[PDB]
C-alpha cells in the first residue's frame, strides 16, 4: 500500500555506518570507554578520546557576529569562502583555465550536484570497486547505475586494464561518462592515486574523447586531502588538469567535514576547471540552479569560518599547525597497525593517507558480528572490515590488528 | 560550448531577491543601517535595524558541546529534534493517525523531497499564483512544471472555483497531485487560508479521491506559523488533517528559519502524516534515502539547540516570550503600512501576517529601480511588489506608501 511515485516505491537505506556506531557508544557510556574501542565513523578523536574540535576553527565560529550565524548566504555561496576553498585545495597548484566553484553541502552535494547535471536517468556512473558506499545511493536514488571497475591488479598497482576497459563500456553506450575517484586517502582503503598514474589516466582519457563520440567528467572527491601526505606532493596532480580538451570537465569536490572537522555543518565546495570558459559558466549556473532546488544556501557560520582562518596568515598558519598534529597523531597509529599487521600476517589493503584502514574479507559482516563481542567496534562492507583510525587512540591500535587477525584465524577466514 | 546533460542545459537563475539584498547591504554599511529602507530579505529586523537572533535561542546554541557543534547528525535527523519540531508545531492541534517526521534543509529542503517522491517526470504541481519563487525552480530542475491557480476572487477570498478547476486539470492528466499551500501568513501576501475554507479544500479532495482515479499529496509550508496569529487560533486546522482517506497523505514543510530566527540555516523537518501506518513509512523511508542522496545530514548544531529549547519548560516559554515581542513588532508595522496605503490610494494583498506584505502590480520592475534611488530596497516580483516588513522600523515605514504610490505616479504606472 503506497501512495509515493513509480521510481521511489520500494526505496530503504540499509545504513551499516550509522546503528554500528551506536551499540559503539552504547558500549561506552555504560561499561567505559577504555573497555571498547571504536572504529566505526570517521571523525577524529585524540589519544584521550574526545571529539577533535580544532581550538583555531572553534575560536573563529564561536567569535562570529549574530548576521554570520544566522544570516542567508547566497546560493553559490559566500564569495570569500569559494575563493578560500580553492585556495586551500590547490596550493601552489592550482591549475589553468577557468575555474568556478560553487558551495555545497559537503562532499555529498558535490556528487549529488555532479551527477545531476551531467548525467541522463538511467546512466551508468563510475567509480573504483573500492569507495565510500553512499555513491550507491546517490545514483540509485536518482535512476542512475553505480558501476565499477577493479582499482588493484595483482600486485597493488592502479589497475589501468580494468578502468580503462569499463570506461570504453560506459563510452560505448552514453555520451557523457561519469568517473568518481576518491583520492588521495580513499575511503575506506586509505589509497591515493600516484601522478603516473593520473599521467596514464588523462593520456587514456584524451584518447577517448579525440574519437569525438564522448564527454568525459572527472568528480574528483579530495574529501582526505589534509590527512593524505606533504601539502606539496599530494596536491602536485592538479596542475595535470591545465588546459585539458573542452570535451573533458574535471569536478573537484572539496569539503569542511575533515580539514576543518566540522562534520555536522554540511559544507564544501564543488569546484570546476575547464579550458572553455562557457563550459565553466554553466558548471557553475546549472550547479547554482540545483542548489536553489534543494538546500537554497548552504551554512553561513561555517563558510565565514574558513573563509576568515584562510585570509589570515598568523591565524592559517596557527590552524595549519594544530591539524598536521592530529595527523601526524593519526599516521603513527596507522604505522603501528601496520607494522602489526604485517608481523602476524594479516591481510590489509594499501593505505598512503586518510582515516581509515580496510581488511579484506568475503566474510566481513560474520567477522564483525564476532568482534563486536571483544568491545571492537568496526564498520562491514561487502569486501571487508573497515575500522576507523581517526578515532582509535595509541592503547588499542597496538595488539589491535592482533585481536582481529585472531578472531578471522579461529572462523575459517 | 555545452557539455551538460541535455535536461541541464541552458539552465539559469535570474535572481532578484539576493542581488537586491546585496546592494541594501553595501548602502547601509556604507552610508547607515537608518538611513536605508531595506525592505529586501525575510529576516527580522528590531527598531533600531538590528538583526535579531533570539537571547534565548543563541545563548543555548553558543553554549553547546564541541560534539554537538560538530559531530555527524543521523540521516533522519537527531529523534530530540524530529520530536520537538513536530510538538512546537501542532500544538494542541496534533492530527491523529501515522506521523512520521525527516530533516530538511529548510522549507527548500522538504518540499525538493516531497517533489522528488511523490511526482513522475514531467508531472504538473499546483500552488497559489502568489508565491515564493524557489518553488519553480524546485519543479523545473527535476522536469516538473509548477503551475498556479488564482488565489483571490474579486473579493480578495480563498477562490475556490479557481482552486478546484486547477486541481481537476492536474487529477485529470496524472495519478498523483502535489498541491503546495503557503499558510498560515503566506510569502509574498501575508495571506493565511482560514479556517472553514480549510474544510471547503478538504471536503473538495476527499470527493475527489473517492472517485479511485488520484492521490492527493497536501504540502503545506508552515514557515510563517509563529508569525500569524495566536498560538492555539493558527494551529487549530492542523486538527482537520485527523483520520482523512489514506489517498490523502498531509506533508507539514516545517522550518526553524523563522520560528526561531536562524534565518540563513536552513533547517527543518518534513512532516508525514496519513491515516495509513503504511503510506507513512514509506513517507519516512523514501525521504531518509532521498535525504543520504543529496546532503547526507542536516545541520547538527541547529537541531540540538532547538531540541534542547523546546525540551525545558522554562527556556521555552522564555524563547517564547522573546519571539512574541517581535512578532508583536511586526504587527504594527504592517498595521501603519495599511492604514496608510489606504489613505494614499495604493491597492495592498490582505495581509494577515508573515514577513512580507505585496503591492500588486505588473510594473514592479521599473518601480523598485526608482526606489533605490531614494534608497529603499524592495523586491520586483513578475506581478507585484514584496515589501519585507520584518525587516523595516516603524519609523521608517512611516511615509512608505505613499513614497510608493508617488513612484508609480511620477513613472506613469497606475
Ligand atoms: O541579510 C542577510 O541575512 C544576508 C544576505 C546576503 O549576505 C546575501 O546577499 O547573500
Ligand atoms: O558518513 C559516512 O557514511 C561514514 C564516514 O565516516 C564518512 O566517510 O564520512
Ligand atoms: O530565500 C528567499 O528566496 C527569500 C526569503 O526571504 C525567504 O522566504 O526565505
Ligand atoms: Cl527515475
Amino acid at each position: 500500500t503506497s501512495v509515493a511515485a513509480k521510481h521511489a516505491k520500494g526505496k530503504k537505506l540499509k545504513d551499516v555506518i550509522f546503528v554500528t556506531a551506536g551499540q559503539a557508544q552504547a558500549d561506552a557510556k555504560e561499561n567505559g570507554r577504555e573497555n571498547v574501542v571504536n572504529g566505526t565513523l570517521g571523525a577524529i578523536h585524540d589519544e584521550e578520546g574526545n571529539l577533535v574540535f580544532l581550538k583555531t576553527v572553534k575560536e573563529e565560529y564561536l567569535s562570529l557576529s549574530d548576521s554570520e550565524h544566522v544570516g542567508y548566504a547566497p546560493i553559490a555561496g559566500i564569495p570569500d569562502f569559494l575563493c578560500a576553498a580553492e585556495k586551500e585545495c590547490f596550493g601552489n597548484f592550482r591549475p589553468e583555465g577557468h575555474i568556478r566553484s560553487i558551495a555545497t553541502a559537503g562532499g555529498t552535494g558535490g556528487i549529488h550536484h555532479l551527477i545531476h547535471n551531467y548525467t541522463e536517468p538511467g546512466d551508468e556512473v563510475l567509480t573504483a570497486d573500492w569507495y565510500w558506499g553512499a555513491y550507491r545511493v546517490i545514483c540509485s536514488d536518482t535512476g542512475r547505475t553505480l558501476v565499477t571497475y577493479s582499482l588493484f591488479d595483482e600486485h597493488n598497482n592502479f589497475n589501468h586494464e580494468a578502468f580503462q576497459n569499463r570506461v570504453n563500456e560506459l563510452a560505448a553506450k552514453q555520451t557523457n561518462v561519469v568517473v568518481i575517484f576518491n583520492t588521495p586517502g580513499n575511503n575506506p582503503t586509505g589509497y591515493s592515486i600516484e601522478d603516473k598514474d593520473w599521467d596514464s589516466i588523462l593520456n587514456f582519457l584524451k584518447d577517448l574523447v579525440a574519437i569525438g563520440r564522448n564527454n568525459v567528467i572527472i568528480g574528483i572527491d579530495v574529501a582526505y586531502l589534509d590527512y593524505s601526505g606533504e601539502k606539496d606532493e599530494v596536491r602536485a596532480f592538479f596542475n595535470k588538469f591545465s588546459h585539458l580538451p573542452k570535451e573533458i570537465l574535471t569536478c573537484v569536490c572539496y569539503s569542511l567535514s575533515k580539514g576543518f572537522t566540522m562534520y555536522g555543518q554540511r559544507v564544501g565546495a564543488m569546484i570546476g576547471i575547464s579550458d572553455d570558459e562557457e563550459i565553466a559558466d554553466e558548471f557553475f549556473e546549472v550547479n547554482k540552479s540545483t542548489s536553489r532546488a534543494t538546500w537554497s544556501n548552504i551554512c553561513r557560520p561555517a563558510m565565514r569560518t574558513m573563509a576568515n582562518i584562510v585570509a589570515d596568515p598568523a591565524k592559517f598558519k596557527e590552524y595549519e599547525a594544530e591539524r598536521n598534529c592530529y595527523y601526524q597523531l593519526i599516521r603513527d597509529r596507522a604505522d603501528i597497525f601496520k607494522q602489526e599487521a604485517a608481523q602476524v600476517g594479516l591481510p590489509m589493503l594499501p593505505y598512503r593517507g586518510g582515516f581509515f584502514i580496510t581488511i579484506p574479507t568475503d566474510s566481513a559482516n560474520a567477522i564483525c558480528e564476532e568482534l563486536k563481542k571483544e568491545h571492537i567496534y568496526v564498520i562491514a562492507l561487502a569486501n571487508g572490515i573497515r575500522i576507523a583510525a581517526c578515532g582509535i587512540p595509541k592503547c588499542q591500535m597496538t595488539g589491535l590488528a592482533e585481536k582481529i587477525y585472531n578472531a578471522m584465524k579461529s572462523l575459517g577466514k
